[PDB]
DNA sequence: GGTACGTGATCG
DNA sequence: CGATCACG
């Protein structure tokens, strides 16, 4: 007796928390309320007698004192050992951060546990509730906005000039200037356009609102303009406004009762691109071109009133492709949510490490296993500093016909068979153990470890799904089950990396090294078997390898490689599996996770080399693209070296246009809060002194001028740069922009920074 | 309702 | 050098 859980949160009523579970039941929105769930933490005491002193600990919050409501002695498992801890109950979840350190402080408290779990996620776990279960069909709406922007303006100065939305009914634009198009709704003002978006969202009542970077652009901007205009945005199903949440240094927006699905973090994790522009992303997924209308063109069309039909078509397409992309990427996010038992909102905005931790926390509750704590700043830094033990340095030069092989589906099987877990590492009075090669870590065989045990169930569940897929005549369940087995593969293949994740609860350096040591025996086997087949291995890392058959035909390399994977998988026991990732026409390798390739369709794929960001000048970005194109598209490293020598000489002779020398960097604080004054801050302070309203979010465009001292004293605001009066710093653009951009790439061919000038 | 991550440039 | 700051 349940529908599909889409989210969960809590509200406070008479100072007491009420859990809200948002559900979709046979097409209808339902909200369930729970007033009975209580927040709690665990305390490990030196002796049971101490509970009388410990239960009397107090804190303060909201003018009122905070108390431990009730105490309960519980028997749990910690570090693969029985443990007795006290469950300390509180009235409100905001009581936990107020009292937890007062409890930890106590002389009779050995340690505290499970004290930083958000209340609604604590509820989902403890109540055994899993989001996104069932065949419930959700509704979707893509939303986008276009704003009037001028160089280096304060966030929200310019009005919103268009709002676009799309669904299965089509893509529409709301604007407040006359545009004669079938999909354009013309209203009287920015205020009436924002009120129309509110009306469209309330009427369509979508379960999912899809945006492209709506967390940082569309919704913060809508909220800023709504504030300036004195209007509300009752977008929540409870009529609440979209809520900005601070995630890192960037934002995350939640719309209560709905799933705000921002594609930007999703696409950034899923696919590898030098830029994540909507146009680049759409082309990568659907193989279709999308036209861009730049901010300066939008401003010119709006202010002049000429060429506005072009701007409205761009706004309409932004919503249309946002809808198509959302429908493409949501199914996998929905199955990952269900698998880890947390809402899509949170899961779509998480790293795989955090997905593993949410899976582990729920599994720990189900297995009565006390969860280890997250490290403190000291421990987190020490983990970042730790050195692991075990591949080779890449082959130099430009290689043709490159085959890509993936090793990742090897590691879950190694964790399971060798019982690699923090609870099985170096156990006292162990009867039988596995010793890791080289590294020598001992893993107890006496009981299955917490992680190996879960992994085995994950892998068995995936095999059952795959078996149901072969035996199914229904194409609808085959589709759903395919996303489910893919979600398990993604989660299982994230465990190896998680053991080494410095913020992990079940962090285990020895576990990660041991998996690396056992894994290496299979990587050495793959390498040897490839090499006896005539293959040259050009690059090897724990993730995979790149190989070619020097001087062979491309179809021969493919055929032999495909035959090779088929053969190795037949020799490797169990679920240990090698995967043929792909083929590349050309490629070069600099170091670990620093390489560049080109496929047979002419698409360039790189890792850890490209500088397509606003804080790098166009001259450096343009030169680097030209160097990569000379190498990968022309197969000519001599051309790439000549490109760099020409650009640097042209910079020396002041032959490069100043527009290609601009650096852009955002102001993120009040100017007095800066500890180190970088060039953009030095420029910003001068603007503020002139009367400019400098605020966090303002992007500073500057050019570095010739002179003595650090660059900060020699940087000028772009609007103040006069080509007649000012002279840019050619040495800075050569040595700090152009050469660093290309020196890593060209190192793969034997050139040093010094070889790239006349 | 806890506030990302890895990585590289520049300051102090 | 270590610290500080920004990108996407
Ligand atoms: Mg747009
Ligand atoms: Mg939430």
């Amino acid at each position: 007796h349940a529908g599909m859980i889409i989210d969960a949160d809590y509200i406070t009523e008479d100072g007491k928390p009420i859990i809200r579970i948002f559900k979709k039941e046979k097409g209808e929105f339902k909200v369930e309320y729970d007033r009975t769930f209580r927040p709690y933490i665990y305390a490990l005491l030196k002796d049971d007698s101490a509970i009388d002193e410990v239960k009397k600990i107090t804190a303060e919050r909201h003018g009122k004192i905070v108390r431990i409501t009730e105490v309960e002695k519980v028997q749990k498992k910690f570090l693969g050992r029985p443990i007795e801890v006290w469950k300390l109950y509180l009235e409100h979840p905001q009581d936990v951060p107020a009292i937890r350190e007062k409890i930890r402080e106590h002389p009779a408290v050995v340690d505290i546990f499970e004290y930083d779990i958000p209340f609604a996620k604590r509820y989902l776990i403890d109540k055994g509730l899993t989001p996104m279960e069932g065949n419930e069909e959700l509704t979707f709406l893509a939303v986008d906005i276009e704003t009037l922007y001028h160089e280096g303006e304060e966030f929200g100065k310019g009005p919103i000039i268009m709002i676009s939305y799309a669904d299965e009914e089509g893509a529409k634009v709301i604007t407040w200037k006359s545009i004669d198009l079938p999909y354009v709704e013309v209203v009287s003002s920015e205020r009436e356009m924002i009120k129309r978006l509110v009306k469209v969202i309330r009427e369509k009542d979508p379960d999912v609102i899809i945006t492209y970077n709506g967390d940082n652009f569309a919704f913060p901007y809508l909220l800023k303009r709504a504030e300036k205009l004195g209007i509300k945005l009752p977008l929540g199903r409870d009529n609440s406004e979209p809520k900005m949440q601070r995630m890192g240094d960037s934002l995350a927006v939640e719309i209560k009762g709905r799933i705000h699905f921002d594609l930007f973090p999703v696409i950034r994790r899923t696919i590898n691109l030098p830029t994540y522009t909507l146009e680049a992303v759409y082309e990568a997924i659907f193989g279709k071109s999308k036209e861009k209308v730049y901010a300066h063109e939008i401003a010119e069309a709006w202010e002049t009133g000429k060429g506005l039909e072009r701007v409205a078509k761009y706004s309409m397409e932004d919503a249309k492709v946002t809808f198509e992309l959302g429908k493409e990427f949501f199914p996998m996010e929905a199955q990952l949510a269900r698998l880890v038992g947390q809402p899509v909102w949170d899961v779509s905005r998480s790293s795989t490490g955090n997905l593993v931790e949410w899976f582990l926390l729920r599994k720990a509750y189900e297995r009565n296993e006390l969860a280890p704590n997250k490290p403190d700043e000291r421990e987190y830094e020490r983990r970042l500093r730790e050195s692991y033990e075990g591949v080779k340095e890449p082959e130099k030069g430009l290689w043709e016909g490159i085959v890509s092989l993936d090793f990742r589906s090897l590691y879950p099987s190694i964790i399971i068979t060798h019982n690699v877990s923090p609870d099985t590492l170096n156990r006292e009075n162990c009867k039988e153990y596995d010793v890791a090669p080289q590294v020598g870590h001992r893993f107890c065989k006496d009981f299955p470890g917490f992680i190996p045990s879960l992994l085995g169930n994950l892998l068995e569940e995936r095999q059952k799904i795959k078996k149901r897929m072969k035996e199914s005549k229904d194409p609808v369940e085959k589709k759903l089950l395919d996303y489910r087995q893919r979600a398990i593969k993604i989660l299982a293949n994230s465990y190896y990396g998680y053991y080494g994740y410095a913020k992990a609860r079940w962090y285990c350096k020895e576990c990660a090294e041991s998996v690396t040591a056992w894994g290496r025996q299979y990587i050495d086997l793959v390498r040897r078997e490839l090499e006896s087949r005539g293959f040259k291995v050009l690059y090897i890392d724990t993730d995979g390898l790149y190989a070619t058959i020097p001087g062979a035909k491309h179809e021969e390399i493919k055929e032999k490689a495909l035959k090779f994977v088929e053969y190795i998988n037949s020799k490797l026991p169990g679920l240990l599996e090698l995967e043929y990732e792909g083929f590349y026409a050309r490629g070069f390798f600099v170091t670990k996770k620093k390489y560049a390739l080109i496929d047979e369709e002419g698409k360039i794929v790189t890792r850890g080399l490209e500088i397509v960001r606003r804080d790098w000048s166009e001259i450096a970005k343009e030169t680097q693209a030209k160097v990569l194109e000379a190498i990968l598209k022309h197969g000519n490293v001599d051309e790439a070296v000549k490109i760099v020598k020409e650009v640097t000489e042209k910079l020396s002779k002041y032959e490069i246009p100043p527009e290609k020398l601009v650096i852009y960097e955002q102001i993120t604080r009040p100017l007095s809060e800066y500890k180190a004054i970088g060039p953009h801050v030095a420029v910003a302070k001068r603007l503020a002194a002139k009367g400019v309203k400098v605020k966090p979010g303002m992007v500073i465009g500057y050019i570095v001028l010739r002179g003595d001292g650090p660059i900060s004293k020699r940087a000028i605001a772009i609007e103040e740069f006069d080509p007649k009066k000012h002279k840019y710093d050619a040495e800075y653009y050569i040595e700090n922009q152009v050469l660093p951009a290309v020196e890593r790439i060209l190192r793969a061919f034997g050139y040093r920074k010094e070889d790239l000038k006349y």
